[PDB]
DNA sequence: AAAAAAAAAAA
């Protein structure tokens, strides 16, 4: 058959298993692009991640296949973003401070992820702004260079002990949404790498400072360690249904809401009994602070000047056993 | 069929 001549990056390697077949599948970079080639198990084991090879391909079976490769050889991050790279939805590489990881309120898949970046004005000033990039579980597991994530565990784990600390971040896309809001996204080939940098790079520290989040307006995301008095209500107003919640920071007294509303292909049944347990699993935290099982960390979208329009980003438990949780 | 921030409500 025809054979076609090919260079590019491995990403990741995958099993799927459909109709009683196993598929064996490869995302490559070629051209900056994420293409992905079938293989057979000698390719699923004699490849290795995150390097550049030499592929012929035969189509076969309606299928693009790898028949033969070459293991070949082959970057430089930008130390700033502009605003207008963020306004024409670019693609990047970015060295980052990684902040906070947590798992979406409510939310099955999606994981937020926070970032100090140094964003440059117009006046050509370099500002570091914190950012939120949003993502699923699939493309977190299989961005993080160099780490493993397996389950949900894992990936929290590399969350925390990523916590301050930088990042490579190759081929994420600037967002720039309808109004002035400008996140990160990690796109198929994107990948974030941790440098460990062990202080090495520390003159910088002073301008990765942020006071403001600019995936958010006049908000930013803060971390609180649950120390005392957490207390959770239900209110079903006539519009709104919120969850009022106060807590205890070893700093602060905190107030916040988390609001509710229900998904458009969302029964009402299924909704209910979806937020009657996350009612009942909140009013059971505080008992768990108390006597010691668990530690609570909440990332809370709190406005720095008028603590009145609060809203709990995300919540997640740290249980004796060291799973974690994401309430 | 965008999605995602912003939303004290209720007189």
């Amino acid at each position: 058959l025809r054979t076609l001549n090919v260079k590019g990056q491995l990403l990741t390697k995958t099993t799927m298993s459909i109709n009683n077949e196993d598929y064996y599948l490869f995302k490559f970079l070629v051209n900056n692009k994420s293409i992905d080639y079938y293989g057979t198990q000698t390719q699923f084991f004699s490849l290795i991640n995150n390097k550049t090879y030499e592929l012929v391909l035969q189509y076969s079976r309606k299928k693009l296949l790898i028949k033969s490769y070459e293991q070949c050889e082959d970057m430089t991050v930008c130390k700033s973003v502009t605003f207008q790279e963020f306004c024409a939805n670019e693609i990047k590489s970015l060295l980052a401070k990684f902040l906070y990881g947590f798992k979406i309120y409510g939310s099955s898949n999606v994981y937020k992820l926070v970032f100090v970046i140094l964003l440059e004005d117009n006046n050509g000033t370099i500002n570091g702004v914190q950012v939120e990039m949003m993502s699923d579980f699939k493309r977190l597991s299989g961005a993080f260079k160099n780490h493993v994530i397996e389950n949900e565990n894992d990936l929290f784990d590399c969350m925390y002990k990523s916590e301050e600390k930088y990042f490579n971040l190759y081929r994420i896309k600037c967002n720039h949404n309808a109004n002035n809001y400008k996140s990160l996204s990690l796109s198929s080939n994107s990948q974030l790498e941790r440098l460990e940098t062990d202080d090495s790079m520390f003159e910088y520290e002073f301008q990765y400072d942020y006071t403001v989040n600019i995936s958010r307006s006049n908000k930013i995301i803060q971390k609180h360690r649950v120390t005392g008095n957490f207390t959770s209500e239900r209110n079903i107003y006539q519009n709104s249904d919120r969850f009022v919640i106060s807590y205890d920071t070893a700093n602060e007294k905190i107030k916040t809401s988390i609001y509710n509303r229900m998904e458009n292909a969302e029964s009402k049944t299924d909704y209910d009994t979806s937020i009657t347990l996350k009612d009942v699993t909140l009013s059971q935290l505080n008992s768990l602070i108390e006597s010691n099982l668990v530690q609570v960390d909440v990332y809370l979208v709190t406005d720095p000047n008028n603590v009145k329009n609060n809203v709990i980003a995300g919540i997640t438990k740290i249980e004796i056993d060291g799973t974690y949780e994401p309430l």
